[PDB]
């Protein structure tokens, strides 16, 4: 198999031939990806209801981990 970095072929962050990142793209998917770049560290990426901790981006990945 192949681990695609982009979920759809029109995504500018990947080559449509390969589904993998273009040179200069850090990411193509995720709550911590914007315009093919990782969002800044500590950007809030998940906001639960009520008085529960938000999660934040790490600056170095595209997911929104469990990071308060």
């Amino acid at each position: 198999g192949k681990e695609c970095d982009c979920s759809s072929p029109e995504n500018p962050c990947c080559d449509a031939a390969t589904c993998k990142l273009r040179p200069g793209a850090q990411c193509g998917e995720g709550l911590c990806c914007e315009q093919c770049k990782f969002k800044k560290k500590r950007t809030i990426c998940r906001i639960p209801r009520g008085d529960m901790p938000d999660d934040r981006c790490t600056g170095q990945s595209a997911d929104c981990p469990r990071y308060h």
